[PDB]
């Protein structure tokens, strides 16, 4: 049974996770949100915004490598990549992974995430941060994506990895059928987006929100959704698309692409894209 | 809320990591010779069976739980017509495994009446009158003494599936997660029969996950492993299937769909592309 | 058991600490109009009521506060003839009252029927049948409202008992807390009457204590504070007494005692020995 | 609500206490037990024992100035004092305050304790273990009290500050009605001796062995208690004398004899003393 020491992680609101805390490396209050840096007994060091636990160094890379690697892989050339949040950096490492990028730019409101990342979770950034092909602004996602729109900017993927759509106040108007409207005007013809969605058993209502803002919005949209210990419950994705169907490639595809770019991953292989395609998301059934 | 509340269950889930889980009400508790018995209405799950502090099942999510153990096994086999049932106190693995048209004969057995009697009284969504079918025995008993028992008498089976409670933190149960109970359900099945077994969590317990894994490999050539996410227990649940002749991994979804087609089996999950991603998703570990 | 459970009451004490009760069952859930009502059973407390998740009273620990809250000012005023009562809806407040062979009228004014209705049932050992003493009567009522129309009817009292939900916490109560409140109260007071009222708690929430204590002073003379250990509640409930004659302050152990048995009261824990020490133990605040 | 950082801190094994933790300034595995320094919100700085907290900066000085003060108040000229536990260091402050005292010794079996506070409790020990009149030793309780009887030593107040009776290992053989004989072989012909025993609502059986111990040794107890909010319950104290009476001191006598000696208190005063000779203690009532 978890403590002395103990984080209280919100889940529903009818559901909390209490963990084990073993030390607390940093405490700040931000102007945007409140951050922990911490190591738990379970899931080692993790980064917590506002109570809710954000990446943890035991399975992070579940997350991150079904974040972004879906994505790209079915991008057949994907050269020009935009992040919005990613704040510690693990979506970046992911991204600048594919041989083929040139260019990744990194938007985060919060200089403090970005810091302390820098600082204490050099497992997640691995110094995907000083990468030359990396460019890090610390902006509003929503202004950046208004000044690209002004200046004609284009991306083959956009990554979406901001804090959730049910409880963040500083990321909602990100998670509007309005902005995906502009993610349309700063992707190329046959580009790609992807975002982390909530949880569609215990937010229905904030996942149905994203989901038609990115049907409204993209011809092909593809749901899917991955078990993440550190958070307690299976995160949902949606990726929208232009041309290229994720549903259509083939495991043997996947893991070419991935073979071909160099890309090293612990989880994501063909098989698991595979999967991923075919596993229906979790609602409740009663 | 941060704090659900006010009134509470606490759910273990690692040791090192537990689940607090708002009640609305609480229809009963038990102390069984066996086990803490409680029956309750959460807020999230709606009403739960819980043992020992543990989740079994709700009513939110137990379909997920009793479908991904029992429709994977039943549809590798192309005729299961005896099935027998180690625990599955609430019923509702039996009434999966009724749903099959092809079989004849279904056997559960469990430890504890309390457990079986309680779930008739307060859990029907979940039983669903399965108690009751014609082809239906339940028996109350040790499923290790009742195992030992089919062998003196020679009984065969085609799947045996079992529901007991967690490998990882279960006294009543443990004996029947040795490798040496496993050579003893090789014993009672058919040439071509077919074993399933919940096996904890890898993630959180992976060596109580390798020793069943050990035992099942040690007795039969084909082992698949699969997990779903039950919201409910807080993790996702492995299952090991074990089999003697036909492999779960050749199935396509289309002979899937088919055969539950010609079996008249309902479901609110399984399918055979939920299928293909079972057969296809790697299983949860710690990876730092 | 570091963590009580497996199904817990989380009561809020402060906000930056709460208390985790182990329950062993729950006997009534009701939300009124005004209030979420919990009716349960505690490991440690035994049966206790609870409102909006906070502990009102519990079997192992009620006696401790109501003779708390209603000995010292009954035993202060030398014939304590008619008791008014805001609250007490257990009906505990109205027990305590009532031993005092000088009553003649008892009146309890609670502003909800189902916290009555669920005490009548489900608390025997609290009210232990006062709502049902000839002297009593029950009734229904905002207290607010009720204090209004008693000052239209001239009504006067010689001991007013607050017993209310708490003054941080309770918006249903908030009024009666004011300086204008004590102003009211002192109007249906008789020339040598006495007001006491729970004031929450001073160590924990010093701002809303004050607040109360200011209302009390800017209306009586004589003003006494004390506090008791409540185990149920986490902390030491602090009581305000406010005297238009009498002083608490001048009674001896020896004159307490007298008064009790001359008027037939029967108690657990208030005698003339406690009165003093009530009466010499400064409150608690925080020292650092 | 306490969060998101928690303490657990457990009362009675059926009820416990969350508490937030702002920081924590210390975790060490001692040969003994697990200690930890932290930040609270609601008591400042605590030490944690074995997940009990023993000691915070808000309300540290009800414990002591209870713990202390009736006993050398009820001694007409204290001036060799023993203090069995107290690691933190505040029972020493106290003790030390009498004007009378010449000799003040300290006995804790766990240096840690002793250091970890030196560096982070100074609100506590206030400079009380370099007081020349103060001799700090590192011992069990048990050995040092063998060796002073087989030495012939005396004093006239002994206090014991010790973890509690109903959870603590270490401390389990400073318990026994045979220690108490002990306890009273290295007392004067008038001293006293006084020591917190746990909780009588809560752990009744543990209370009534340490009261029936002392009750077998000395001919006059008086039994007092005071609530810590911090621990979570009212800390139950047992005063044992040899010759003078608590009972029969006045509030001017005891007023008096703190301005003769030159005690400051925050807490303690001769009212108290009158309030704490005449409260019964809480027992479970049904
Ligand atoms: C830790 S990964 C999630 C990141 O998303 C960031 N984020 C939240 N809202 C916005 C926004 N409107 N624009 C850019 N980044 C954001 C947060 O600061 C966090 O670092
Ligand atoms: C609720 S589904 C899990 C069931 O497994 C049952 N169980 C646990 N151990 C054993 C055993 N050795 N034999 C049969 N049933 C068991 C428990 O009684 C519970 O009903
Ligand atoms: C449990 S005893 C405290 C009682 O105070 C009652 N109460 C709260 N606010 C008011 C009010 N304004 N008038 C009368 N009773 C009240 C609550 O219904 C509760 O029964
Ligand atoms: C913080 S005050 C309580 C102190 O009692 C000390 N203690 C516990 N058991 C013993 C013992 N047997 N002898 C001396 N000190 C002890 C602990 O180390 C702790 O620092």
């Amino acid at each position: 049974v978890p403590g002395p020491i103990t984080l209280i992680e919100p889940l529903s609101g009818n559901t909390s996770l209490l963990i084990k805390i073993n030390a607390i490396h940093s405490v700040k209050k931000s102007p945007y949100q409140e951050i922990i840096i911490a190591d738990t007994e379970d899931y080692g060091r993790v980064l917590i915004l506002d109570d809710y636990i954000q990446s943890s160094y035991v399975d992070e890379q579940y997350y991150h490598e079904s974040l972004v690697h879906p994505a790209m892989a079915t991008h057949p050339n994907p050269r020009d990549v935009l992040i919005l949040g990613g704040g510690e950096g693990a979506t970046l490492r992911e991204a600048l992974k594919h041989g083929t990028v040139k260019r990744a730019v990194m938007v985060d409101i919060d200089r403090d995430v970005v810091e302390l990342s820098r600082a204490y979770l050099p497992q997640m950034h691995q110094g995907a941060f000083d990468d030359p092909r990396a460019k890090v602004v610390i902006q509003d996602g929503f202004v950046y994506v208004e000044e690209a729109i002004k200046a004609g900017d284009k991306y083959d993927v956009i990554i979406m990895d901001l804090t959730d759509p049910y409880s963040s106040d500083i990321a909602k108007q990100l998670y509007t059928r309005e902005f995906f409207a502009k993610i349309r005007r700063i992707l190329n013809d046959d580009g790609v987006v992807v975002t982390q969605a909530g949880n569609s058993f215990y937010f229905p209502a904030e996942y149905d929100m994203v989901l038609e803002g990115v049907k409204a919005n993209f011809p092909i949209v593809a749901e899917y959704e991955v078990w993440i210990p550190s958070f307690g419950y299976a995160v949902n994705f949606i990726l929208g698309s232009l041309r290229y169907d994720p549903h259509a490639l083939t495991p043997s595809e996947v893991d070419e692409r991935l073979r071909a770019r160099g890309v090293k991953t612990a989880f994501y292989t063909g098989r698991v894209h595979l999967a991923l395609m075919n596993m229906p998301i979790h609602r409740k059934l009663r």
